[PDB]
């Protein structure tokens, strides 16, 4: 069907004719969304800048201060960075008509929106770890990582070099005491730390590592369609889900193109294309496909086992010096 964007916003977006996106969403996953939006609105030519979460922040802030040509729309899994920008005057306020049922903890009033509910999962190479061998608990994974065969065979986030690796491992540390025991097992097994999903996945695919902890269900699902040896396990003791935040650049050259794309992302049509075709874990619970809330809830044993990190100014507490220090000091000691 068609997103409910105001007719005058559609006309204004046609007058602009262009959309510059800075996004952390790997273009392999985002591409079907771009294709489908272009079908809907063929008079908009999309520039997709596939960038790291930190590079998106640094570049946008830098370009804004220079007064330069920057993005129309920012889309990133680094939830703290997005909520910081959107709460500091970088955001165009827009009441998306596709968000009327968005929970208040899934939006920053009209300044920024959740676009997904993406689980941090375990992926593994079935040539080296059989499904029956991969625990679904932090305590279980801590036990597996005592085995001599797992030494140098574990991949996870570097939370000091990836802003979303921070978001995910911070939420994990805050919510699950058993994360402490697991982090020490990352030490024991001499886990390697990566700043992107792609770099962790390529090591699991080659067998250089057997297991990767905390990377996006979305990317795991998509990579499985081409790599039959890739397995996915969901955490039954509790799953962290990020919500990819989209907001519009207050100083966008193409504010209405950005509005149409944000509406598209939040719409039934865009959320179903996420769930079904892009294999991005959708935010709306009324979707069909592999990458849905209902599939996530089923795999982990209930919606109550999922900690969805809120799209809230309260999460800026993770950028407080004292808060950052306690987590990174614990982490560094544990994993070296
Ligand atoms: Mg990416």
């Amino acid at each position: 069907s068609r997103p409910a964007s105001d007719p005058q916003v559609v006309e204004a977006a046609r007058k602009e004719g262009r959309l510059i996106i800075y996004s952390a969403t790997d273009q392999s996953s985002a591409q079907a969304l771009l294709d489908d939006f272009r079908k809907l609105y063929p008079f908009i030519q999309i520039e997709y800048n596939d960038l790291g979460t930190q590079a998106i922040y640094d570049r946008f802030v830098s370009e804004t201060a220079a007064g330069a040509s920057s993005a129309d729309l920012l889309w990133s899994s680094a939830m703290e960075l997005q909520v910081k920008l959107a709460s500091e005057g970088y955001a165009l306020p827009y009441d998306s008509p596709e968000a009327k049922n968005w929970p208040a903890n899934a939006r920053l009033g009209n300044l920024a929106y959740s676009t997904t509910l993406e689980p941090a999962v375990v992926v593994y190479n079935k040539r080296f770890l059989k499904p029956e061998e991969v625990p679904t608990t932090r305590e279980g994974l801590a036990r597996l990582l005592q085995e001599p065969r797992m030494r140098g065979r574990v991949a996870t986030w570097d939370p000091e070099r990836s802003a979303v690796g921070f978001t995910i491992l911070k939420a994990d540390y805050d919510r699950f005491p058993a994360f402490q025991e697991l982090a020490r097992a990352f030490g024991k097994a001499q886990a390697a730390l990566y700043s992107s999903t792609g770099a962790a996945f390529e090591k699991v695919i080659s067998g250089e590592h057997y297991l990767a902890y905390g990377f996006f269900g979305s990317y795991a699902l998509l990579r499985q369609r081409t790599v039959k040896d890739l397995g996915i396990a969901y955490l039954t003791d509790g799953t962290v889900a990020i919500q990819r935040v989209a907001f519009i650049n207050k100083r966008a050259a193409h504010p209405n193109a950005a509005k149409l794309f944000l509406d598209y992302l939040l719409s039934l049509r865009g959320q179903n294309l996420m769930a079904y075709t892009a294999l991005i874990f959708a935010r709306r619970e009324t979707v069909v496909g592999e990458a849905t809330p209902q599939a996530l809830y089923k795999a982990v044993g209930g919606k109550d086992k999922v900690y969805a990190i809120p799209v809230s100014t309260e999460i800026l507490k993770n950028l407080d010096p004292a808060e950052r220090m306690r987590f990174l000091t614990f982490w560094r000691q544990a994993v070296r």
